[PDB]
């Protein structure tokens, strides 16, 4: 119900008006997204303001929020708050300065260690989701945001799901196509392992600078993962011995042999990481190639 949807987001949002709280609104897209600053804290801020009219499928919307408020964790973006003025839905959270993975990936050349830093802080947020029953169920590099000096966290719970023991599966088709993990098309059942291979693309991402299959249509993209299984890389003896065996284990066809979050944060590819600072440079530089 439209009613009950919006008395169950009422029960969930702070009262009033957000614009008091928050200050210096710059619109960056278009529901309609804006920096602003929270007039207490200083904390500068991501604000998505929705007409309620005009969105689509509202119980994604609750759920987004609910995840959120209940799974904050050091790697997944911080949500802060949100506000309800008649249709109009506001979500506050925290702003990352240093853009996104899709501008680093595309802008410049990062190297091993750096790769193995962002793949860990990626994991930690995995397996805390994992342990929590979330499938993330649309990692790529999109949703991970970068803080300037060089955080790295999750985003974008609009496509999540909450499993149990007695329903641990789902099948619903929500992912990007170009990151889905093969058996969410080829069976009616996958897990919290399609995190696990979209974050395998996200690794042949971060080598080549954009997933397998992108200059083909998405519909085609699918029957090719479907049916060519385990990606292949461009140039694989650039890679070190234990790179490649990573992506092994993220993106094995096989989802009893694939990795978990937590048996993946054990990696050895993950003990040659940089410290999350060595980004920086490259977060300035796509910064400063994508400004316009």
């Amino acid at each position: 119900s439209d009613e009950e949807i919006l008395e169950k987001l009422r029960s969930i949002v702070s009262v009033g008006d957000p614009k008091k709280k928050y200050t210096r609104f710059e619109k960056i897209g278009q529901g309609t997204v804006y920096t602003a600053m929270d007039v207490a804290t200083g904390q500068e801020v991501a604000i998505r303001q929705m007409n309620l009219q005009q969105q689509p499928k509202k119980e994604l919307i609750i759920n987004e929020i609910l995840v959120m408020r209940e799974n904050k964790n050091p790697n997944i973006v911080n949500y802060l708050d949100s506000y309800l003025v008649g249709d109009e839905l506001w979500v506050v959270m925290e702003y990352l300065a240093g853009g996104s993975l899709t501008d680093v990936v595309t802008e410049t050349c990062m190297d091993e260690g750096q790769i193995a830093a962002v793949c860990r802080e990626c994991l930690q947020a995995l397996e805390f989701l994992h342990s929590n029953q979330v499938i993330h169920r649309d990692i790529k590099s999109d949703n991970i945001l970068l803080g300037m000096d060089g955080s790295v966290k999750l985003t974008d719970f609009g496509f999540c799901a909450q499993i149990t023991p007695e329903q641990s599966k789902r099948s619903t088709m929500v992912g990007t196509p170009y990151w889905m993990a093969p058996e969410v098309v080829t069976r009616k059942a996958y897990g919290p392992k399609v995190d696990i291979w979209s974050l395998g693309i996200m690794a042949i991402e971060m080598i080549e600078g954009e997933p397998p299959y992108l200059n083909e249509n998405p519909l085609r993209a699918l029957y090719l993962i479907a049916t060519n299984g385990t990606p292949e890389l461009q140039n694989p003896e650039k890679l070190s011995a234990i790179f490649r065996d990573f992506l092994n284990r993220c993106l094995d066809m096989d989802v009893e042999k694939r990795g978990s979050a937590k048996e993946l944060l054990q990696h050895q590819f993950l003990k040659i990481a940089k410290p999350l600072s060595s980004l920086t440079p490259l977060i300035a530089a796509a910064k400063e190639a994508t400004k316009n």
